[PDB]
Order: structure tokens, then C-alpha cells, then sequence
């Protein structure tokens, strides 16, 4: 009987740099002013998280729980929550939507600053402090969700409310890697039916991206990727043509454009490589091609390229979160999703529960695996 | 009469990158099949012109006649040739407009390809050779203007007709600098009312681009040059907020950040310098911000930035030629110019004649010098 109480529940703690998780027990506190409690039942894992296990990030800040694509249900509410309450279906996002700052009220960006200082530094708004502990000591909070863990304790301001029967262990995808390439084609780029379109990298995020392409009804979608076999897989997500930049000793773009008489309409970089970023804006044709940035690049990488291909009209913009307001459009994302206008299933290669969740770090190194889903109750 | 004849007149020939040019009597061809014979009547000097007579473009060909920036009346036309005849006042344009090849059926006319395998080589499509020589050798084209003379020729496809009534050695810039500034304002970026903007740069082109947002409705118009003096003259044609990079100790962009707490809507560069490129980025705002680089610099470097910038929703864009159709509206920016819709005169500091070329390209270092207008007729 849990409200106001402390929860005690199993938990993936990363307590050092690039060495296995080990599953604990941690103490959850409950929700202040602001905030929403979660029981997460089922979340992925994805590039992001390895990022941070793996010690390169200069943001991380260990011991943490990680993750952040999941799904659960709101076991409660702090004082002030209005939007959701106790048994609401929910996705935390780790992009917020507060709807109050001059970036929500703009029109002009989905790039909430309401919780980030908070966020980015592993505690809560309401104390600076974290609300996981083990033996009484501090475990720092991950993108404002944590979802490496039975519980959690998120912003209001970063929970969306969802359809309460869409499955739980599918929609957990719908919180990172494919609203950002669907959103990077029908937000950022706005692609137009009959374009042709390249996406550098055939992942979960790539093939997001073309998903959206074909749904979008560009003509040409040309996948590029180091691995071969990935073309396959990416077939039914509609990439419809292939290029290993391994095959060619010309340079890609180079490729790209002779194999399109000029370059593309559009082109995604769904890697994090800033010279295949550079390769993406250089293959878009001129007077009107555009590349588009989903990728994220190690600190302190720099993209470059010679201000001609800018002034002969490519455009070179970039992507968070695929330009969706999260609160707002992830339930809208969840109701396509059930009436099968979206993908979702499809992504996800693997099932594993928490408990295995080192076993599902090695998978992120097998070339077939796109997503893994984690049950988290074993 | 002069029709169907050679003509003599005076012109100033660049033998070799470097040198003083020549003034010389020349030989002037008359107009083939889809070409235009005219009398040039002023024409004024900028970097482009510069550029190539310094030897800094990888193979430019000499002999030539340089010049691109002018305005004249036309002498005679080749077979063909409709929409101009003797008589008519006319911008002759370094961007071609033919209307019918793949780039100008898109819009594109700035990359039209109707006639640059001849011009690029300072030559004519007809029979590729030139129409000027002295004592009967070949002196080249140049951008397929060649303006440094009493008469030129030029294709059809890039002959503006004007307003007869328009002065002369006035409207001589709507072919170049002032064209690109505006169009880079009301076209490239489309500035919307109320917005912030920071322009790099006050010479020609950044007053062109200041004016341009001046009359788009801009609020905050901050100008940033290394010599403080351009700010006076910049403030009559809408620059408002003035910074030079040199008082402070902080780069630029954070400086300019800063003061307008968190960047500008729209950032122009206007030098033609990697760098200042980079730092016009920088100082866009976060989630809309966007910058574009103003005219072909042909720097042969290249511009960098962390591709963070971009995620967070900055957009990098630039132009050649504002936007516009040199034929189509070169002449509506004539007919702007005599309603008192955009300034032309407050360009024009210094006025000297082509036997006084060569001062006029010393005046190219002085900081005092906008554009200088050259009378043909001495
Ligand atoms: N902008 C955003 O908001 C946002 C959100 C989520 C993820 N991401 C990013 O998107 C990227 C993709 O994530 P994902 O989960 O699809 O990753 P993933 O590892 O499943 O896929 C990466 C793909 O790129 C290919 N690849 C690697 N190097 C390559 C090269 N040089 N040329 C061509 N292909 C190459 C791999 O073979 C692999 O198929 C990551 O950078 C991640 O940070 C961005
Ligand atoms: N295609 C070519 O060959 C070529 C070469 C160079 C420049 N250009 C074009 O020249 C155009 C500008 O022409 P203009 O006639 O206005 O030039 P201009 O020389 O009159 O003006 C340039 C201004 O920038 C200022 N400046 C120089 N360095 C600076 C810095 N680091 N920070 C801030 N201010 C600085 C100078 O003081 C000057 O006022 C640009 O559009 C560029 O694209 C073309
Ligand atoms: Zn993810
Ligand atoms: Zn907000
Ligand atoms: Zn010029
Ligand atoms: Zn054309």
C-alpha cells in the first residue's frame, strides 16, 4: 500500500564506467511537489544508455540507473499534479514539455529548458536531490527517467499520458528512437511525396526514418551502411536502394550523387560519424537539397564543409526528438501506432528482462539487433 | 552608325594577375546569333572583380576584361535576340536567367546552365571565341559581363531590361551587392516582423542586408565590424546596435549572445570569412535560430561547428544572389529604387572615371569605401 512511502523494488545500478550493471534492491522516495511516480514495466535499451555505461560521456555521473525508453503506470502523484494521476498508462520522456518557458511558448521548437539543470545533473527540480538510494547513499537519476528499475520518479512536466490499452512492452519504443525519425522527415525536413531521400545508417533511428520517407511518399530511399546486412531488414521499413561506402573508393556523396544524377532532396545522418555528416550534406543536390542531423556526435567532433554547398542552396539543419512536443504527441504517436500507421513491433529484435540486462548490453554489439524490450518484474 | 562593325573604344585590360591594368584602345566584335552589344556607360569595382585580378582564383585566364557591376545602352543585338533592341537601358548580369533549362523550371535560375560552359571560360556559346582583341589578339571574357569597358558583350539570357528614366550611374549595383543583401533577407531567410537579426559585416553587402531587414520589419538590427567608423553610415540604412569584435575579449558570438540573451533570430555574414561564418551560427538563437551566408565567398576553406549546434535547432543556409531572377527582378528592383522603396545612392562614395581604374582598386582598401562608381567616357 504504497502512496507516500518509500518503495522498495530491484533495480540495474551502473556503478562504474564500462563493468557490469549489477542488480540491487534500491529504496525509491516518493514524489514531491511536481512529481510522478512510476511502475515501469517493459523498457528498452539504446545507443544512448551504452554511451553513458561505457564512461564517454562527460555528462555521466556514476552510480546511476539508466534508461530511458519505457513504459509503466503511474503508482502516484505528488501535490500540484493535475495531468496525470494514480493508474494512468504512461511513457516518461526525457525530453520535457513544461508548455510555460519561452522555448514551449515560441511555436518555433520542441526544446523544453523547464527541468534540464535539474536533468542533466542526475536530481530533481523540487530539492536538487536524488530520489533513489541504496544502504542510504545517493544513486544519480539518468535523463530525467531512470527506467532501469521497477520504479521511478520523474517531472510531471516529462510524463505523457497514453492510450490505456496499447501494450506496454511495445510502446516503450515510442519514447526515443522512433518518433526521431519519423519526426526528423515529417517535422524537421517536411519531406514532400516524390523526393528522394538518403539515410546514412540503417538502425532503429534510420530505419524510423525511412519508415516516415515511405510514409511521406518520397520516391528514392537509399540506405547506406558499413554492414551489408542490413540491407534486408531495411527493405520492409521502405529503404528501397543500397550503397556500402565500403564498395567504392570514391568518397560516398560522391556515389550518391552520380547514382542520382545530382544529389538528393533530402538526406539523414542517423550515425553520429561527423564525416559521414559532411558526406550527407555534400550528396544533397543543389539549389534546394537539405540535410538533416539525427545522429550525436562524441564531444568536442566538429562537422565541416566548404560554404559553396551551402550558397548554392543545400541547408543543413539537425534534430531532437524528431521536432515532437512529448507530452503532447507521444499520445498522438501511440494512437497511430494502434491504428497500424505506424510501426512498432518491427523494431524490436529482442526480449530479455531486467534481471539479464547485462546480456542485453553484448546485444547491442550483434549487427541484426535493433531493439531489445526488458521485462522488468525477473 | 555602328551596326554590323567592329568597334573601338576604350577599355582596361588585365594582362596578368597583379599588375596595373592597361587602358588601351580594344576591338569590339559585333553581336552574334542570342548576344548583345552594349554601350557601358558606368561601372563599378567590388572584391569579386578583385579576386581574380590578384591571382587568387586557381587559373583565372588573362588577358581579360574584368567588371561585372554596371549599366549601359544597348548598341545592337545578334540574330534572334526579342526581348531587348538598340536603344533599351539594360543591367547586364553575371547570373544568367534562360528560363528553360532543368534548374531555372525549378526556380533555380541562379544556377542557370544555359551559357556557362562559355562564360566560365571567358568566351561565347555561339562560336566560342571572344568578341574583344587588341591588335588583333584575343582578350577573354569575364562572368560573362566584361563590364571595365566602353562596350561589351554578352548572351542574351543575361540582359536586364530597365526603367529608361532610371540614372545610370546609379542603378549600376542592382546587379550584384545590393541585390544579394536584400534577397538574403526578404528570400533566403524570409524575416519576419519583430525579429532579432545580427549582421557581420558593413561594407556593401551588409547595408544591403540591413536595409532589407529594416524594410521587412526587423526590431534589433546589430551590426558587427572590426572598424568602428562603418557604423555611421550603417544607422541610415537600419542598423541600430553596433559591436565591434575588437572591445571585447570574449569571441563574438558569445558577446552577441549575451546581449541579446540567449541570440538573434537571423544572422547574416557578409565578409566572405570562415570564421566570422562559424560565429554568425553561433550566434543564432536555440531551437530557430538561423544564419546565412551572404554571396559566394570563395574563400577555399572550410567552415566548421560542433554539429550540436544544428541538433538544437539552428539552420545553416546561404545564397549567391539573394534569390533573385536577374531578368525577371533586376528590373523590379529598379522600379523599387525610383518609387524610393530601397536605397541605391548612399552606396556610391567615390565617383572616378575608367582612365582611373587602377585608383579605384587602391580604394578597395580603404575603409572609408563603399562602392566606387566609374564613368566610361574618360
Ligand atoms: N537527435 C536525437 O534526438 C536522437 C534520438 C535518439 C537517438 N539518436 C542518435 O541516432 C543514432 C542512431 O542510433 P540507433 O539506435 O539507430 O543506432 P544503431 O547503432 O542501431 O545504428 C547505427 C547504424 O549505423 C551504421 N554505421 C556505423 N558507422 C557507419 C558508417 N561510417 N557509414 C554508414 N553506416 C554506419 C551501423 O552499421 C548501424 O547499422 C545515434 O547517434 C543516436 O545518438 C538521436
Ligand atoms: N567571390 C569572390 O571572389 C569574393 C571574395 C571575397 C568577398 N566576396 C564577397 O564580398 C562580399 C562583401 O562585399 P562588400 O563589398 O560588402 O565588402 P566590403 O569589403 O566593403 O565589406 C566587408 C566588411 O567586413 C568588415 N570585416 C572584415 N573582417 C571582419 C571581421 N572579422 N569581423 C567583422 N567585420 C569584419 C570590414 O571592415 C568591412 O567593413 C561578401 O558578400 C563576399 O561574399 C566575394
Ligand atoms: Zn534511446
Ligand atoms: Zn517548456
Ligand atoms: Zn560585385
Ligand atoms: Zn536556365
Amino acid at each position: 500500500a504504497t502512496q507516500g512511502q518509500v518503495i522498495t523494488c530491484k533495480a540495474a545500478v551502473a556503478y562504474e564506467p564500462n563493468k557490469p550493471l549489477v542488480i540491487e534492491d534500491v529504496q525509491v522516495a516518493p514524489p514531491q511537489a511536481g512529481e510522478v511516480r512510476i511502475k515501469i514495466l517493459y523498457t528498452a535499451l539504446c545507443h544512448t544508455d551504452a554511451y553513458t555505461w561505457s564512461g564517454k560521456d562527460p555528462e555521466g555521473l556514476f552510480p546511476c540507473i539508466l534508461g530511458h525508453e519505457a513504459a509503466g503506470i503511474v503508482e502516484s502523484v505528488g501535490e500540484g499534479v493535475t495531468e496525470v494521476q494514480a493508474g494512468d498508462h504512461v511513457i516518461p520522456c526525457y525530453q520535457a514539455e513544461c508548455r510555460e518557458c519561452k522555448f514551449c511558448k515560441s511555436g518555433k521548437t520542441n526544446l523544453c529548458g523547464k527541468v534540464r539543470s535539474a536533468t542533466g545533473v542526475g536530481i530533481m527540480m523540487n530539492d536538487r536531490k536524488s530520489r533513489f538510494s541504496v544502504n542510504g547513499k545517493p544513486i544519480y537519476h539518468f535523463m530525467g527517467t531512470s527506467t532501469f528499475s521497477q520504479y521511478t520518479v520523474v517531472h510531471d512536466v516529462s510524463v505523457a499520458k497514453i492510450d490505456p490499452t496499447a501494450p506496454l512492452d511495445k510502446v516503450c519504443l515510442l519514447g526515443c528512437g522512433v518518433p526521431t525519425g519519423l519526426g526528423a522527415v515529417w517535422n524537421t525536413a517536411k519531406v514532400e511525396p516524390g523526393s528522394n531521400v538518403a539515410i546514412f545508417g540503417l538502425g532503429t533511428v534510420g530505419l524510423a526514418v525511412a519508415e516516415g520517407a515511405k510514409t511521406a511518399g518520397a520516391s528514392r530511399i537509399i540506405g547506406i551502411d558499413i554492414d551489408s546486412k542490413k540491407y534486408e531488414t531495411a527493405k520492409k521499413f521502405g529503404v528501397n536502394e543500397f550503397v556500402n561506402p565500403k564498395d567504392h573508393d570514391k568518397p560516398i556523396q560522391e556515389v550518391i550523387v552520380d547514382l542520382t544524377d545530382g544529389g538528393v532532396d533530402y538526406s539523414f545522418e542517423c550515425i553520429g560519424n561527423v564525416s559521414v555528416m559532411r558526406a550527407a550534406l555534400e550528396c544533397c543536390h543543389k539549389g534546394w537539397g537539405t540535410s538533416v542531423i539525427v545522429g550525436v556526435a562524441a564531444s568536442g567532433q566538429e562537422i565541416s564543409t566548404r560554404p559553396f554547398q551551402l550558397v548554392t542552396g543545400r541547408v543543413w539543419k539537425g534534430t531532437a526528438f524528431g521536432g515532437f512536443k512529448s507530452r503532447t504527441q507521444v499520445p498522438w504517436l501511440v494512437e497511430k501506432y494502434m491504428n497500424k500507421e505506424i510501426k512498432v513491433d518491427e523494431y524490436i529484435t529482442h526480449n530479455l528482462t531486467l534481471g539479464e540486462i547485462n546480456k542485453a548490453f553484448d546485444l547491442l554489439h550483434e549487427g541484426t539487433c535493433l531493439r531489445c524490450v526488458l521485462d522488468t518484474s525477473k
